[PDB]
């Protein structure tokens, strides 16, 4: 096609099947390098169940976004505010809970566009900081967030099957 620009969309319940599919695909791709598929499966079978993501799609303090590259789905983003945050960071905070780019679109600026939009949304929502959890072994993501001015401010355990994983908490104030 002739569409070089990326386009953003807010997901609705008719995107559920597509959301489930990309959520699983990108999660496995991210964690399979250093986690067993058996452990990834147990995380997926609870977090990305269709009924589970349906309720999250109905949470008005959360929002899912799809990003398209020449009319093909290239990644997705989930943000939380208020009581939808996975940690109680308070009324002035804005969580990026999920931010993923499909493999075939990596290294083409899709992730930077998603995060740039996430920060725009936080500003419009009058929030004072953006925060997120990043696996301590996902050094590429760490460097990605660091170029946006995120800084490690703590940690948080992340259970994947029977294996305890450790997320960094990274924060960008503004």
């Amino acid at each position: 096609g002739h569409m070089m620009e990326l386009s953003i969309k807010r997901c609705d319940i008719n995107d559920l099947d597509q959301l489930v599919d990309i959520a699983i695909e990108t999660f496995v791709d991210t964690f399979l390098p250093n986690n067993k598929q058996k452990d990834i499966d147990q995380y997926v079978i609870n977090a990305f169940k269709s009924s589970k993501l349906m309720d999250e799609l109905h949470n008005p303090e959360s929002q899912f976004f799809f990003i398209y590259s020449d009319e093909e789905l290239a990644g997705y983003l989930k943000v939380n505010v208020g009581t939808a945050q996975t940690e109680d960071m308070g009324p002035d905070s804005f969580e990026v809970q999920r931010i993923y780019v499909r493999q075939k679109f990596k290294r083409t600026g899709v992730g930077t566009e998603l995060m740039t939009r996430a920060i725009q949304l936080a500003k419009r929502a009058k929030k004072k900081q953006v925060w997120l959890g990043v696996w301590e072994k996902n050094v590429n993501a760490q460097k990605f967030y660091e170029k946006f001015g995120f800084i490690k401010t703590g940690s948080h355990k992340f259970l994947m099957g029977s294996t305890p994983n450790h997320d960094w908490i990274m924060t960008k104030q503004l």
